[PDB]
């Protein structure tokens, strides 16, 4: 509601272009109107001429001359209209979040496209993080946010997390360290934001119910912090009735969401999107305005053509066989981790998402029993540590993929992991 | 010479770290090693399987089936490899850094591939920039730079310019308040740095000469800050000997370089590049990791593919080739100024880039004449006022881009605004 508190004064001070009022100009004007005002260069010059990409359950993408040109150019800030509409569409299909009517100053939906989701977490982080700040999150934690958030001096708050994600009395009983008011108050250093990720978290594979987000969304109104809704494993629950998202019930406008076509898409053309109060996106599209500009071109053209010729049908066809995939990889490492791990280990079974997290019973630091003895072995899997904002500090855990590996490669690791669990006992 | 002046406390902070020295060991180990160790998703779930683009001048590019989903994936932070070596040859060869040799605490050059050359100036900023820093540059400047230094709080120091570039006499002159010794010392503020824009300045056109250069990098020196030399017109100079960069002169390794492809090759594609001092490369790597991650993989790989088939003697033809169209349209608009402005407004022929830089006689503000009349009339050139810290103040000034329009264009825009300037005196 006062979006002005979550807003840094270097982020605040931050201004449209301005140059390219005039270029728009031209948009709307006659076709005999002549322009020397742009910055566009000749895309004439550029050496690709045309492309074909072949799709899978999905008809070939053909750009022509003509929208070559257009794939190689510069464009605009927020992404393309065309990505930008659908994706606009696809949040009030899938979450029909409160707020999408409401008026801009009062936290209407925007959504930008980012070059990938971690380019929207970074600039919203940046966009709201005095040093000292007070912010909420649950460990274990992406160890990408942690190590974003450390540069920025806030102080990490963790919540108590458990198998059904961040547990909501240990929230409420770390903001009774406040009260309200508190809030509507600076300088006291009321929380800005609580961060999750609510589906398959990385690295636990624990996802949070519905229950427990309905309780989290009444502690962010009552203390008024933002809630940042990292979702990258959205569209990888196993579970096919998908959980409620916060921004579904975010009736304040004090959600922030990014979303991830990285596993399901494609990873490496860097494109996620990032949905929430206009004001606030406004502020992180000015900070891209003056970094990358704009998410590629010629991969938004991809994605968008990929996407309207599937429809939202083809669309959701498509997370499905993949959430299949994943779910089958799953049971292999399930059962591999059955098999060989004894009364050896314990772990959860992953709710979303791609990784196994294993706690190693009887070993009060697994580095070196991963850094040293299982490379040995030739089997590599990921010791907790990176998890924590305190990395130094011992940790039992494990992270296993799931992704990629066989089920005869699963079986050969955790056979050798149990073998030199029991050696190190 | 002592980095740690040039990196924030924010940036000081970032982390290497903490998981992908797992992906470390597995490259130079056994092919029959397994790992569960990665966060990658797997590829085989992504819809786009295979590519073909073709190339004017050029053979065509394929992307197999296996090379698709290197393409689709994540890649390391800095680039993919075989750009980076492609790139990191190519200013051994054009620029001859002193540095490359220097041991890396030292300023051995150091190499990143960006998300459009706009992303490295922007965490170049950020890396260096404490709220009331001063700092050096020519005006009028890019409206992007402006626009991304003003929220950092910095002092910006206009230092004089003609024709020719920054005047030196007039640097020497503004670092006198100072004695070179106080650059040894944080608290009296000697300036971070001096940006420029050495070839084709945006929006002037005009070009630093050699001899300006080496003064300018004799006051560097002196007053030990550092250069940054943003120089996306590069590769659009029209003068076919190419004035050495401050790269090229860069002994003590305090020039930190930006390279485009923006108007050769691609600005949709969003890769461009940063050549700098390892330490201060290594900072924006770092905050890169946080953000965008990577360039998009299958941009970088379009481009490595064209580079490597054309090799150097194929990228300075076409970089030949599109000097003389450039060259031409420079002419034309030329032809079409002297045509009818002749005593109504004077302007430096452009010795590399896109832009004409008109001033415009009897008229304090050209506001009105552009934003009102012009625009009636169905011509659109760009007010000066953008390309100054105060925009605010009056501009005589006026930009018009000759990268697209026809002759016939650029004669009856000409003759419009020479009619209308006539009639506003
Ligand atoms: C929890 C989490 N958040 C964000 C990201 C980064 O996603 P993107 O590729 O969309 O930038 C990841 C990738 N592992 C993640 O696991
Ligand atoms: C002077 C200058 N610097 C930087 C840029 C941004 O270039 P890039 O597309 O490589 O990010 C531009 C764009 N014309 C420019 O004119
Ligand atoms: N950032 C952009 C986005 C879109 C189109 C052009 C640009 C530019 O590069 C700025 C141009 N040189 C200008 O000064 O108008
Ligand atoms: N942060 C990265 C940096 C480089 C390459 C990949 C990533 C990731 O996507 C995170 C990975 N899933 C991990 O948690 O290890």
């Amino acid at each position: 509601m006062n979006y002005a508190r979550f807003i840094t004064a270097a982020s605040a001070a931050r201004n449209p272009s301005p140059i390219r009022t005039m270029t728009d100009i031209l948009s709307r004007g006659p076709k005999s109107m002549i322009s020397l005002a742009g910055g566009l260069p000749n895309p004439n010059m550029f050496p690709f001429k045309t492309a074909v990409i072949t799709v899978e359950n999905g008809k070939t993408i053909q750009f022509g001359e003509e929208m070559m040109k257009r794939a190689l150019q510069y464009s605009p800030s927020a992404g393309i209209p065309e990505l930008l509409s659908w994706l606009k569409q696809l949040q009030i299909k899938l979450h029909n979040p409160p707020t999408i009517h409401y008026p801009p100053s009062q936290g209407q939906m925007d959504l930008c496209v980012t070059s990938g989701s971690q380019q929207g977490l970074c600039k919203v982080f940046e966009m709201i993080i005095n040093p000292g700040d007070n912010v909420l999150l649950d460990e274990p934690a992406y160890s990408g946010t942690l190590q974003s958030l450390h540069p920025l001096g806030c102080n990490i708050i963790n919540v108590a997390s458990d198998e059904s994600g961040i547990v909501p009395d240990s929230l409420r009983d770390i903001l009774s360290r406040w009260k309200p008011e508190d809030a509507k108050n600076p300088q006291k250093n009321t929380p800005k934001f609580l961060y999750t990720v609510p589906n398959g978290n990385n690295p636990t594979g624990n996802s949070l119910t519905s229950e427990r987000k309905k309780e989290i969304y009444e502690l962010a109104r009552k203390y008024d912090f933002l809630i940042i809704e990292d979702d990258p494993y959205y569209f990888l629950q196993f579970n096919k009735f998908r959980v409620p998202t916060f921004l579904s019930m975010d009736v304040d406008g004090r959600v922030i969401r990014a979303d991830s076509f990285s596993k399901i898409i494609s990873s490496g053309l860097r494109i996620g999107f990032l949905t929430g109060p206009k004001p606030l996106i406004e502020r992180v599209i000015l900070h891209i305005q003056v970094s990358t500009l704009h998410p590629s071109t010629f991969n938004q053209l991809m994605i968008s053509q990929l996407l309207h010729e599937w429809g939202e049908e083809g669309f959701m066809a498509h997370v499905d066989r993949v959430i299949d995939f994943y779910s089958n990889q799953k049971d292999a490492i399930l059962a591999a981790a059955d098999k060989w791990l004894t009364g050896l280990a314990e772990w959860h079974v992953p709710a979303a998402g791609m990784f196994l997290w294993i706690k190693v019973k009887g070993i009060n630091d697994v580095k070196e029993l991963i850094e040293e003895k299982a490379v040995k072995m030739g089997v590599l899997m990921l010791p907790g540590n990176a998890f924590y904002v305190d990395s130094s500090a011992p940790s039992p855990y494990l992270r296993a993929s799931f992704s990629s590996a066989s089920p005869e490669q699963m079986d050969v690791a955790f056979q050798v992991l149990a073998q030199l669990i029991k050696e190190s006992l």
